[PDB]
DNA sequence: ACGTACGT
DNA sequence: ACGTACGT
């Protein structure tokens, strides 16, 4: 859930 | 992500 | 269930 | 002169 580097 | 000469 | 982010 | 960055 978190974007920081794919943001699923 | 290293930063030795940009540091991303 | 998912990999993106640069230049001296 | 090289790899770091998270939870819905
Ligand atoms: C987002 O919160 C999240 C959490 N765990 C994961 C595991 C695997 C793929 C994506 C995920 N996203
Ligand atoms: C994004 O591509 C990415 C890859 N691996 C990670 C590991 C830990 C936190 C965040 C990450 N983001
Ligand atoms: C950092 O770990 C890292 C890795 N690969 C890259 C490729 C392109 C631009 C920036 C990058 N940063
Ligand atoms: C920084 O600008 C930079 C440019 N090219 C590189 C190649 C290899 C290692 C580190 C680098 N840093
Ligand atoms: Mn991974
Ligand atoms: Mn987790």
């Amino acid at each position: 859930x978190a974007x920081v580097x794919a943001x699923v």
